[PDB]
């Protein structure tokens, strides 16, 4: 009894609008966009440069060709730390954003993101019990408040849990079972809702190596797995050279440099992507289990000038088309990581301030890849 029970209005199981299995639900989704740096921002929905999610944004997203949004959400900072009660106002706000995305005929995946680290950086036997308790209390509140949405709303229990060995993986399995049991306990449409479970560090290789099983579920065929993809780091996100490796400015057959050769990839090209996706195809998809590719993007390097710029941008685009297409070919649901930035080292494909397209190049790539 570290915190009180938040499962206070359990409802009869309700199969209405909840007719699809994870596999069927997955058939409906081919392209996803993260509302990145927004509802998960530390300090508030607008503390990381993005405006509050508006219907206009969600209408643009649907209209641009996305079927789904992944909505990272911060929770801990809105919560009474003694009782783990989440502000009702935050809860209403997350509900309201869910309602609007569902008004726009988008599928929606809400998580508890990094959220300041309380779970994500503490996949550890010392923290296991208090974190299991907090997981339970928060998921009880989130699931109850969102209980009435149809199958357009999926839940994801964690973001990127830092488990790098089998001991930490056993703690993660517990954190995931707690999530599943929380949500199911609230009843209603939550008795059948599709839930998404995260691999260790959402890393394909560590998931293949460490993952053992899915949490136990009272529902039949309502679970998906999730990985992320930022491979190779040197291209997608590296902003400075280190002793151990240099930033890649270019990527893809066709788009490599002959002037500035050390800025080409030494790894993480087309074959590696295909290989990593095949691990996820054989461990999960062939076994009956869709895989959410919850985040991928290669950041823009607008600090390049002239011919270097022009070439980086061509490979960047292709990287995104290639990832999308190769994931879809193997039953991974690709969700683009959009942090809303339109500046250097950012990933925003929309201009959130004007509800317009900022990077038509990357959007067409994603679409043609879809
Ligand atoms: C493995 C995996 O899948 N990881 C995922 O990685 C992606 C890619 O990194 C993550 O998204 C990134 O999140 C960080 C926040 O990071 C926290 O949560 C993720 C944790 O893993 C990490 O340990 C945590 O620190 C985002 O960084 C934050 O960005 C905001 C906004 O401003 C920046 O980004 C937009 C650009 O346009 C802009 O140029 C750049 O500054 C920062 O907020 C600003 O901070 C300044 C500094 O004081 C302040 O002036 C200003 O008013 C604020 O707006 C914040 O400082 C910074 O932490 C990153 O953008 C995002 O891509 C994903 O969450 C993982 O799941
Ligand atoms: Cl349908």
């Amino acid at each position: 009894g570290l915190y009180p029970s938040y499962n206070t209005s359990p409802a009869a199981p309700d199969s209405t609008g909840m007719q699809s299995t994870a596999v069927q639900l997955a058939g409906k989704i081919r392209l996803g966009w993260n509302i990145g740096n927004t509802m998960e921002a530390i300090g508030g929905e607008t503390a990381w440069g993005n405006p509050m999610v508006s219907n206009e944004l969600l209408k643009l997203v649907k209209d641009s060709g996305f079927d789904a949004v992944r909505i990272p959400v911060a929770w801990d900072q809105y919560a009474n730390q003694e009782s783990a009660e989440i502000s009702a106002a935050w809860l209403n706000r997350v509900k309201q954003v869910v309602q609007m995305a569902i008004d726009n005929e988008l599928y929606v995946l809400i998580n508890i993101h990094w959220d300041g680290g309380w779970l994500e950086n503490n996949i550890t036997p010392a923290k296991k019990d208090e974190n299991n308790a907090k997981q339970k209390a928060f998921w009880e509140q989130i699931a109850t408040h969102l209980r009435d949405f149809d199958e357009h709303l999926l839940f994801a229990g964690t973001n990127e849990p830092n488990a790098e060995n089998a001991e930490q993986m056993d703690v993660l399995n517990s954190y995931l079972q707690t999530f599943v049991d929380a949500v199911r306990s609230t009843g209603g449409k939550n008795a059948y809702r599709v839930l998404v479970l995260q691999g260790p560090v959402t890393d394909i290789e560590k998931t293949n190596e460490l993952w053992t099983h899915m949490p136990a579920d009272t529902a039949t065929d309502r679970l998906m797995a999730e990985v992320h993809f930022y491979t190779p780091y040197n291209f997608a996100l590296m902003r400075q050279d280190e002793s151990w490796g240099k930033q890649f400015y270019y990527w893809g057959e066709g788009f490599l440099s002959t002037t500035d050769t050390e800025r080409n990839p030494t790894w993480g090209e087309e074959a590696t992507i295909d290989q990593l996706f095949d691990l996820m195809k054989t461990k999960f998809v062939d076994q009956g289990i869709p895989v959410v590719l919850g985040e991928f993007s290669a950041m823009r390097r607008t600090n390049l000038t002239g011919d270097a710029l022009t070439l980086h941008l061509a490979g960047r685009a292709y990287y995104h088309k290639y990832v999308t297409q190769q994931a879809l070919a193997r039953g991974l649901l690709p969700f683009y990581w959009d942090n809303g930035g339109n500046d250097n080292f950012s990933s925003g494909i929309f201009n959130r301030q004007q509800n317009t397209v900022f990077d038509q190049q990357v959007l067409d790539a994603l679409l043609e890849g879809a």
